[PDB]
Order: C-alpha cells, then sequence, then structure tokens
C-alpha cells in the first residue's frame, strides 16, 4: 500500500515534540486547512532488507491497516498516513494530557477508586481491540494517554500500535517482544501468542497503579524476564497493607502463567472489583 508522498510541511506547521521513540520522533502539528492539531509520528523506514534498523515496511503496513480500522474514545485514531523516502509519517489524534506513566510519578500511588477509574477506560479500549480480534502487545503505563490530567477523572487513550497483531486463528507465532516489565511468561518462552499476553499486561499495570512498584522488576533485563517466566511476584505488605483482598484478587486472576486459565476481557469486565 501507498502513502501521500506530498511534502507533509506543505499541509502542517509542526511544533514541540512529544515523545521519541528506538525509530520514531512525534511532534505536535497543526492542519493547514482546518487549523486542527493532532500528533506527527514520524517511523524511520529501513534503508536496505538485510538492514536491522529503522522499520520494516511489513511492519508499517500492519501497524497501518489496524489504526485504520479503530474508532473508540480509549483507543488512539488515526487522520492521515504520508511517506518519503526516509520516513512513513503518521497524522494522529493529538492526546496532550501527558503519559499515565507521568501522572503516576506525580501521585507515587493511586487509591483503588482511582486506580479503578483509570483501569475501567483501559478495560473497555482493550474489549474494543480484543473484540476486533486485535492483540496490542505493549500495555503499558507509557502507552495510556490522558486527554487532560488537570481534571478529577482524566479520560485516556491506548496508543501505540507498534506491535499490535491481528489475531485471525486464536494465536500468532512471529517476532513479537514488548517491555520485559510487562510483557506475559509466552511472550519470554517464545510461545504462541494470542488476547492473552494482553491481559497479563493490565494484571502488572493494575499492580503498579495501587502501589507504585512494578511487580517482576529485576536489576537486568534478564533477571526481569526469568521473574515474570517463574511468575516471581508477591504483594508487599508495607505496599499493600491497606489494600483491599477483591483487588488483590483481580490481579492474581490476571497473573496466571497459563494462558488459558487467565481471566479474559470479558471475565475482568464482570469481576466483582470492577462491575458496579
Ligand atoms: C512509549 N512512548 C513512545 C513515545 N510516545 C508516543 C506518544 C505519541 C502521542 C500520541 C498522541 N498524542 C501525543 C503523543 C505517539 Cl503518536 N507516539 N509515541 C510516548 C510513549
Amino acid at each position: 500500500t501507498v502513502f501521500r508522498q506530498e511534502n507533509v510541511d506543505d499541509y502542517y506547521d509542526t511544533g514541540e515534540e512529544l515523545g521519541s521513540g528506538q525509530f520514531a520522533v512525534v511532534k505536535k502539528c497543526r492542519e493547514k486547512s482546518t487549523g486542527l492539531q493532532y500528533a506527527a509520528k514520524f517511523i524511520k523506514k529501513r534503508r536496505t532488507k538485510s538492514s536491522r534498523r529503522g522499520v520494516s515496511r511489513e511492519d508499517i503496513e500492519r501497524e497501518v491497516s489496524i489504526l485504520k480500522e479503530i474508532q473508540h474514545p480509549n483507543v488512539i485514531t488515526l487522520h492521515e498516513v504520508y511517506e518519503n523516502k526516509t520516513d512513513v509519517i503518521l497524522i494522529l489524534e493529538l492526546v496532550a494530557g501527558g503519559e499515565l506513566f507521568d501522572f503516576l510519578a506525580e501521585k507515587e500511588s493511586l487509591t483503588e477508586e482511582e486506580a479503578t477509574e483509570f483501569l475501567k477506560q483501559i478495560l473497555n479500549g482493550v474489549y474494543y481491540l480484543h473484540s476486533l480480534q486485535i492483540a496490542h502487545f505493549d500495555l503499558k503505563p507509557e502507552n495510556i494517554m490522558l486527554l487532560d490530567r488537570n481534571v478529577p477523572k482524566p479520560r485516556i487513550k491506548i496508543i501505540d500500535f507498534g506491535l499490535a497483531h491481528k489475531i485471525d486463528f486464536g494465536n500468532e507465532f512471529k517476532n513479537i517482544f514488548g517491555t520485559p516489565e510487562f510483557v506475559a511468561p509466552e511472550i519470554v518462552n517464545y510461545e504462541p501468542l494470542g488476547l492473552e499476553a494482553d491481559m497479563w499486561s493490565i494484571g502488572v499495570i493494575t499492580y503498579i497503579l495501587l502501589s507504585g512498584a512494578s511487580p517482576f522488576l529485576g536489576d537486568t533485563k534478564q533477571e526481569t524476564l526469568a521473574n515474570v517466566s517463574a511468575v516471581n511476584y508477591e504483594f508487599e505488605d508495607e505496599y499493600f497493607s491497606n489494600t483491599s483482598a477483591l483487588a488483590k484478587d483481580f490481579i492474581r486472576r490476571l497473573l496466571v502463567k497459563d494462558p488459558k486459565k487467565r481471566m479474559t476481557i470479558q471475565d475482568s469486565l464482570q469481576h466483582p472489583w470492577i462491575k458496579p
């Protein structure tokens, strides 16, 4: 598939940088014809078929295909796509309230109500994706963005579909691997992957939201991965002494090694800690 090859600077003005990644940079932009603002994500293309730098065209096309299908309050949307010889440029919805990660750093930890306010939205977004057989594969606080961080109950959107895949056969067996602290055991062990991997990540996010601590974090990436595979985590009393047993129950049913025994997104929405 081919994208718009006109110079993006002919249609948009760019501003402040909103994010920087291994092969991507995000800049705030404004469309000249409407005055509306967006987030422009510049993704570096591979220069040769046998290169490790840049993103393969197959990977870029997959991300765009997935982004073009989604429209939900809790997920980012795609406005337009441009490309030149160096980059593919995604013009995405602007989410200007910052990362959930940064919001958490400001509060240290959240009350159960504050945590479930965010979690309900994350679950709603993931329910939408899973309904479409889309696995995100990179859920973490840095990939959750608030629309406005200065309101009592912030609205959030899931971003960064760079690792997302359609799961048409129940599982996929590809080169997929995200951030060590949030990946499921099946990712660590290079086993077939499905929608269940996202549910594990949600369990990790929940633990962090309630305690301010990462459940499997080791001193090195390899130690973290080994901890994940062994399901080496516990609820430290210092952090969870006043956390309800039902919150712990929710987490416990997500941080399960066997994906077939882990709660599904539908199960999580009906769990007594979440169900209103
Ligand atoms: C893991 N990080 C990668 C770099 N980040 C980001 C942030 C954004 C974004 C989207 C909408 N509004 C503002 C920013 C985008 Cl589009 N890509 N990566 C932040 C998360």
